[PDB]
């Protein structure tokens, strides 16, 4: 066939009931990630092409980096609850991997202020206990399909990308294979 098990995505032998339509996992650490998001914009050619009454989500992991990877994944609540991932997406990755300016959660804050995120505001979400199951909601997620490496892309708690089987020789190419194969595992 053109799409296989094994080649364009694996398949979970534990399939993860009730689990979110296309959810991405993250993390600032991580080099394809910024690639994936800066370079490739992955998430948005997804969006571009999957059917509409589809909705997406995007978390953060703990793995990496250690104590600020954590601290990161917190941010990452805020960002959600507050609705401002598209205005910290990019000084974050920047932050963390181009200038290396990221160094303590106090920074990670940094970067919402300049965003314009008020410092009140900010530490409210930061505090609150809806950014907390927030939090527990990333974690859930992640534990679920076991996860030990991002990026990483699932549709319907069953199906996962697998990029590796897919051309790299051109960019364009290589999004537009991996949002069209999101599109048919969605319809599948």
């Amino acid at each position: 066939a053109q799409y296989e098990d094994g080649k364009q995505y694996t398949t979970l032998e534990k399939p993860v009931a009730g689990a979110p339509q296309v959810l991405e996992f993250f993390s600032f650490f991580c080099p394809h990630c910024y690639q994936f998001e800066e370079v490739l914009h992955i998430s948005d050619n997804v969006k571009k092409k999957l059917p509409e009454g589809v909705k997406m989500t995007k978390y953060h992991v703990n793995f990496m980096g250690g104590d600020l990877g954590k601290d990161l994944t917190q941010a990452w609540a805020v960002a959600m609850a507050l609705g401002v991932e598209d205005k910290v997406t990019v000084p974050l990755f920047e932050g963390v991997q181009k200038t290396q300016t990221i160094r303590s959660a106090s920074d990670i804050r940094d970067v919402f202020i300049n965003a314009g995120i008020k410092g009140e505001e900010y530490d409210a979400a930061w505090n609150s206990f809806v950014v907390k199951s927030l939090v527990a909601q990333q974690e859930k997620a992640a534990a679920d399909v076991q996860l030990r490496g991002v990026p990483a892309m699932f549709v319907n708690g069953k199906y996962q990308l697998n990029p590796q089987g897919m051309d790299t020789s051109n960019m364009d190419v290589f999004v537009q294979q991996y949002a069209d194969t999101v599109k048919y595992l969605s319809e599948k």
